[PDB]
């Protein structure tokens, strides 16, 4: 009847969602970040959305990033930013006054127009720091000249203020590794030493006539990890730099610092996780002593999970709210909020959780000390959803679900409260087209809409959007969610081809009510096929027990859980056994290539064709922090790294078409994996096909490229599908 | 009716030809190298084939190579752990006495069980040398301890006695670069300096956890070439090392030494070719003076060809027989034998050729000074054949064709004469199953058979061998030969798919009556398809004019010549326009990917699918010696390297399937080419498919691998063929 979703549509200015990136500045107003060019400043109390910056950003060579100072008198702009790893704000930095006019290059002292690794504003006034060649420079006053506060930096070897590869990609999940005290007087920063970490060479084939390798420190499983230390310096006066000394538990001689936050302007909280990732230690250090005191500690049989977890302290640095796994009677433990006094005394804990049940809390948003309110997101509704809740810090702990069925057509949520909990920004993300709204904490009434994305709502309604469907299945005391997407003009007579899209990274979640549109949408819409996603054991958001089911068995269970979801889908009559395919990327590529068998024996050849994008195929060749977490430390050969090798599985492979896609200069999952895999396919005399992306990184931060990628992928399955 | 030729057959112990590798030791007997294990020693005069070595070679960890000493009292052996046998004479060597028993490791002085880069026997006695870490060691007596005669060697940078990459692959065509004087008193050796040659890094993805690149000197077009010098040392007494000084012709400031041979035990012949390869200088040097004297010189407009050409001298070092291009009236010049006195005096040449015509002489085999006989191979019969001839060095120069229709069922030939021309070994090579015979020079009578390969003759007769067919076509004053292979059970009703197999390396020859069986045979036999080969301009064995037609036009003409051969084949009715495919490897892969167009416009899409194995795609990235030879020197940008880029052609590509096969650690044609090519396929939004061979070299010296290769190739075409 009307237009099917096509790839062009995917990259259409029509289907582009616009995130206002709203951010509170006070307890009465939020930034009202770019509406579609200009940057405003809404004032919820008395609708006064002033103008802070305008389409003069386009002027500054389309500054990719920008940040208004605290005193709201300047703005920090970055342009010609080039991406490094996951997230890497690293380009040219310019400063300008709030209304408009007169930009200025932010360069270190004595150096000309040079790229910076990071800029960003301080907490108070217009203080700011910027990192150049791994050294931290500071400027209190905008006119003041920069001062090199820390100078032990050494490009690619000694990082301070920013993460090294492993810290950004695996252990800290951010490139930023420094933290200002609340009063902007002291600055805490991690100092990472990759000096003794092995160096991986990345192959190049396109640069000059004689391409050369790009080296960088990357620790494979078992090798030496980056050595880290936490430091703090004064931002006024001689600045005495002090290192925050770590605990002692002999079960913490090799560790990662996974979390650091200021409890007050004198004390800073730190979580110390040991390399084996089975022992954790929360700590309060004196930013003037360097003495850290144990404030709690956890240990697990498998591996500690969710360790970047930031605690919420009471303005007086007194008691605080953390969140961890608590037994929850039977059926593993779940993540819930917990309370402890500021000065936990050696004997026992102040232990006592605020929430409980067989559901996980996923994010503490705020603590209203003036009474008993603690806002957060949870899976209490359905693990596939995200609702905003609130509980009483006192007596009862009654949970009131603020979102739940408010602003309908969407059940996935994110939100932030004003600097007084009064109001809060609330964003959808699904199931319906995403949007941003504003409410007053108490009332819960939509004070107004910030972004509705009508463009998108229109365009979507002009297309045969796929039809969603959730069908919890189950193995053992576990129920595995699994959403199935149907062609939208789905009947029951016709038989459709099955496309299993598997991720399966332990801890992640593939079945959720978020709003997404990718090449999968195109496959369902434009080429009419049903896609199936399922979250087996190892999945997150369903308690420790489920999660840890894959310990030292990476890729074994998930093969069964996935095959079981395929089988139950094969039983239906609106799907024909002959056209079954599988796809997966990253850890998903591993599972993807792991799942190309034949169930039973007489009933062989379950899949027709499969594909893996940047597949990991040997955890011996993968990042320490990841492999060791699920298979335990290597060295003395934990011999879990042997049976998990996907090589053992390709031995089968009889008639399936195998398409491997892999960007050549992949810094996360080295092309080395794909290379080793193909070697096996060759010895095993199997048939494969490779598509390469010469000198390309792991992420695909190019609409142009991402597009080509998708097209390639759809062109593969769509082929081994039509008959 | 009976078995079709299959891949298994190809690698069957049944279809394996056995080359006795017969080699004369005197004027009455040849080695009778391995009959199928044991090594004998036939005595043609009185049938006495003694036994020199036996299946005791299998003993010595299956020595891959072996060589009996001159005094026939010892035997050199060589094996390779991690078996791979190009024949870079590198591995572990052992010495043993002629009958049998007691092997001994040949290691340098003071070093233990270590690999050697080369061994080999001297001319007289049992003298021998061996190269270790690019230094030459000498042992006169078997018991004598080695002496490091030359010690300026530096692994991978300073080679002496052996070629560096470029010298082995392109300019000398051998890894061996040393030559003993006839009397074993003086030793000449090339000293190659790659010190200032750029170093190419080869990507590795499989070795250790952290793969690393493998570096080595490789000169791309325009870069600095290896610097060479010729040296001579005495093998008895203090050994004064002397360098043979090169000429002066300012048109020889940058040169390659392409040929060196001893004229006597005091004089050595050297051919000096300049980098541009358009000026050549034959020279006689005094192995005791170092003074080289011009003895002749050639220059061409295009490029000199066949420069490794060794001259044949009269026992008294007097007059000699060379072979070069001589005008031959009209229609270019052809290669024929030439005579000159030993001491050519400055004025004019002793010039006067012995043979002439529109055919090429391809190899001087011997000179019988006792009269007037000069034996050689030629294309005088048909360029697609090789017959043994003879001519009179005196008065007439009458050519008598010794082979021609002798031992029928085969017209391709190779041969060698005893150390007195009396008898001669004669080997087939085609068209019928290969074999080795023995005749007495005068008589021409088959004294007996040395190797008949009945196994093969049997097995072949049990199979539906493809049917051969030659069909000279023509463009301009040139007739382009083109053999076509038919399915053997070929009718005329049925329509067959066309498989154009193109090589096209300038100077080479693809259409010849040699006996070959590869995946092409399987394609014709087992999958019934007709393959077509054609030799357009640039081909060899048909005079200078034809050859040089491609100068600075690499890939242009050959596209037309090839397309024309395809068209004339398309006209037939036993072939259907719908299933036309093309394949090529190396320079053939270049042409292969160059030929994926549509003739005319309305009659587009000439090919359905094509494939290129290790395709060169940019002569700027190829070996200097090769590119510069056909496109002229680079540097000041000869801008022929731009239009020849295959990139310009892939722009078309609309519906064809493109399968690129490339071994990753290819040292001859860098994977870099395939990488650059794919980048273009991506920008041009074309469809391709890559098959890689992780860490594999360029050659495929593994039956196991070679097999997988073939299978892969047949599996591709056979697919886009069946309907
Ligand atoms: C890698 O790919 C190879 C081909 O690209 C695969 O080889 C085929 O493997 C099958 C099964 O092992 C072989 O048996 C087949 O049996 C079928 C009937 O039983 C035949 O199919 C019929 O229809 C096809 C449709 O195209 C026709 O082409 C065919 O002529 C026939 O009439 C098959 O042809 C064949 O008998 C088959 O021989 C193989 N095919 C070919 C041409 O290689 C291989 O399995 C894959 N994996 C590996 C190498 O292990
Ligand atoms: C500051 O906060 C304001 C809070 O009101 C905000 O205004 C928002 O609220 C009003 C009303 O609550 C929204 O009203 C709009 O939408 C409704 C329903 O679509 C319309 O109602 C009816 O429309 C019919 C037409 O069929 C008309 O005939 C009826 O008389 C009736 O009005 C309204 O007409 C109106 O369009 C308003 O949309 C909403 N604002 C947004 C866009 O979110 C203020 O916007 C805000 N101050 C600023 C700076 O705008
Ligand atoms: C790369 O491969 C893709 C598919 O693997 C090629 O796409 C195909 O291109 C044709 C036309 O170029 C599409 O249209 C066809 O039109 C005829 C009408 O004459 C019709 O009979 C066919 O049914 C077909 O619709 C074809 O649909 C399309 N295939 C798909 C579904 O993608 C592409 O041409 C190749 N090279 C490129 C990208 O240029
Ligand atoms: C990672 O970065 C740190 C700095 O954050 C590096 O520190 C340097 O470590 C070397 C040792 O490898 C020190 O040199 C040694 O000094 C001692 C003096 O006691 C001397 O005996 C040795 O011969 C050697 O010279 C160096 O002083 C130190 N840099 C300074 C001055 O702070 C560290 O090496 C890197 N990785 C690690 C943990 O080794
Ligand atoms: C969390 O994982 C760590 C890492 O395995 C566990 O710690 C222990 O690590 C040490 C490594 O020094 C292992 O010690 C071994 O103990 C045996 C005892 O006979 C000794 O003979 C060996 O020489 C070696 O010292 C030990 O295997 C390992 N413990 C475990 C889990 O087996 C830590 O205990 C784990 N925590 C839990 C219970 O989750
Ligand atoms: C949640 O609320 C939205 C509104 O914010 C709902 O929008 C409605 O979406 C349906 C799609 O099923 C629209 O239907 C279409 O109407 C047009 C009328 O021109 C017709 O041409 C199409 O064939 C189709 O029937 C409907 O117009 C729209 N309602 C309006 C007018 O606002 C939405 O359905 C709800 N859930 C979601 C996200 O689907
Ligand atoms: C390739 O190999 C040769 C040897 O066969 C290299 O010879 C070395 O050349 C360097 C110059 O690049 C010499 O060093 C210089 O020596 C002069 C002597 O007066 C001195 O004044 C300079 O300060 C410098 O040290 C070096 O002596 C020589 N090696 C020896 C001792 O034999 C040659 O350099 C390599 N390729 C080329 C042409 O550079
Ligand atoms: C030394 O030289 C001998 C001289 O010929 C070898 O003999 C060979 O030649 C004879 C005849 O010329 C062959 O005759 C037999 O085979 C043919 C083949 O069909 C028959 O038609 C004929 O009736 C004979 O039966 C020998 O077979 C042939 N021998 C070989 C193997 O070549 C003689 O063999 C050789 N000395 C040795 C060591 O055998
Ligand atoms: C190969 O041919 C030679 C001739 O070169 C044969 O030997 C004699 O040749 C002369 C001609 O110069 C004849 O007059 C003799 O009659 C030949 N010998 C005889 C009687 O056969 C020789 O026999 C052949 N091969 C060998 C040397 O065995
Ligand atoms: C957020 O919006 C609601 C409007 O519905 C406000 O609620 C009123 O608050 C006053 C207290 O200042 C009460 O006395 C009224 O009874 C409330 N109105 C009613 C009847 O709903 C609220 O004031 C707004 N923001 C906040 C938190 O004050
Ligand atoms: C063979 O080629 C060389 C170079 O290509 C010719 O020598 C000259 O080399 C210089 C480089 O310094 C060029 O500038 C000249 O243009 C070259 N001469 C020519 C061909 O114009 C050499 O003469 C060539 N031989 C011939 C005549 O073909
Ligand atoms: C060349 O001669 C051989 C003899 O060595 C011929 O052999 C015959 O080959 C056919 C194959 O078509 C077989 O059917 C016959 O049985 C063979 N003859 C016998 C019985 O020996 C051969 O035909 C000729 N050409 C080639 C190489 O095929």
């Amino acid at each position: 009847q009307k237009k099917k979703v096509t790839v062009e549509d995917l990259f259409s200015e029509d289907f582009k969602i616009h995130d206002p990136e709203a951010k509170w500045i006070s307890d009465t107003e939020f930034i009202y970040r770019e509406q579609k060019g200009t940057v405003r400043l809404w004032n919820v109390e008395t609708n006064t959305s002033t103008v802070l910056i305008e389409g003069k950003k386009i002027e500054s060579l389309r500054a990719i990033r920008y940040e208004i100072s605290p005193d709201r008198e300047y703005a920090l702009f970055s342009y010609n930013v080039e991406p490094i790893y996951q997230h890497s704000y690293t380009g040219y930095y310019v400063l300008s006054k709030i209304p408009h006019g007169d930009p200025q290059s932010l360069d270190p002292p004595e150096v000309s127009n040079a790229k910076l690794q990071y800029a960003g504003w301080g907490p108070k006034g217009q203080q700011l720091i910027f990192i150049f060649e791994n050294n931290i420079y500071y400027c209190a006053h905008v006119g003041k000249q920069a001062i090199r506060v820390v100078s032990t930096g050494k490009e690619g070897v000694i990082y301070n203020g920013l993460s090294d590869w492993l810290y950004e990609e695996e252990i800290l999940k951010t490139h930023i590794a420094h933290w200002w005290s609340p009063d902007g007087t002291r600055l805490a920063y991690a100092a990472i030493n990759d000096s003794r970490v092995p160096i991986m060479e990345l192959p190049t084939y396109t640069g000059s006539i004689y391409p050369t390798v790009k080296p960088y420190h990357y620790p494979k499983a078992g090798s030496e990890n980056p050595s880290i230390s936490l430091h703090v310096i004064g931002l006024n006066g001689p600045t005495h730099d002090l290192e925050m000394m770590p605990p002692d538990d002999p079960r913490m001689r090799e560790y990662y610092i996974t979390m650091v936050k200021w409890a007050t302007s004198t004390k800073v909280a730190v979580t110390w996780l040991n390399r084996a990732q089975n022992v954790s230690i929360l700590t309060l250090c004196d930013a003037t002593t360097g003495v850290c005191t144990k404030k709690h500690e956890d240990e697990s049989e498998a591996w500690l999970h969710r360790q970047n977890e930031e605690p919420v302290f009471s303005k007086d640095g007194r008691k605080f709210f953390f969140i961890r796994a608590i037994p929850q009677g039977g059926r593993g433990k779940f993540y819930h909020i917990t309370v402890s006094s500021s000065q936990p005394n050696s004997s026992n804990d102040n232990i006592q959780s605020i929430t409980s049940g067989d559901w996980d809390v996923t994010k503490i948003l705020a603590y209203d000390e003036k009474g008993n309110k603690i806002y957060f997101l949870s899976t209490e509704d359905l693990p596939r959803r995200r609702q905003l809740y609130s509980a009483n810090t006192v007596g009862n702990f009654n949970r009131q679900c603020l979102s739940c069925d408010l602003v309908e057509n969407c059940t996935y949520f994110s939100a932030s409260f004003s600097h007084s909990m009064d109001f809060f920004l609330l964003k959808c993300e699904g199931p319906g087209v995403p949007m941003v709204t504003v409410h007053n904490t108490t009332d819960k009434k939509k004070m107004f809409d910030l972004e509705t994305n009508e463009h998108v709502k229109k365009a979507i309604n002009d297309r045969q959007m796929p039809k969603v469907e959730y069908r919890d299945i189950e193995i053992d005391d576990y129920n595995l969610p699994m959403q199935i997407l149907k062609p939208a003009t789905f009947t029951d007579t016709t038989h459709y081809p099955l496309l299993l899209v598997v991720d399966g990274t332990p801890g992640s979640q593939s079945v959720a009510e978020k709003f997404e549109v990718s090449w999968e949408t195109v496959m369902v819409s434009s080429h009419g096929a049903v896609v199936v996603k399922c979250d087996g054991r190892g999945s997150g958001f369903q308690g420790t027990k489920l999660l840890h089911e894959v310990r030292r068995r990476l890729g074994l269970l998930e093969e069964k859980d996935q095959m079981e979801a395929v089988r139950t889908m094969l039983k239906e009559q609106y799907i024909d056994r002959t056209r079954v395919a599988v796809f997966g990327k990253d850890y998903g590529g591993y599972l993807s290539t792991y799942i190309l068998p034949a169930k039973g024996e007489n009933q062989g050849q379950t899949f027709t064709c499969g594909s893996a994008l940047s597949p990991i195929t040997d955890f011996k060749l993968y990042a320490s922090a990841f492999s060791e977490r699920y298979l335990g430390l290597h060295g003395l050969d934990n011999r879990a790294y042997e049976m998990t090798k996907v090589a053992h599985r390709v031995s089968a492979l009889e008639e399936q078409q195998f398409l491997i896609i892999h960007p050549t200069a992949d810094e996360k999952i080295h092309f080395q994996h794909t290379a080793e895999l193909i070697t096996q396919l060759i010895r095993g005399k199997a048939n494969y096909s490779l598509q390469i992306y010469p000198d390309e990184s792991h992420y695909f931060t190019s609409s142009s490229l991402k597009q080509h990628l998708y097209r390639s992928i759809i062109n593969f399955f769509v082929e081994c599908f039509r008959i």
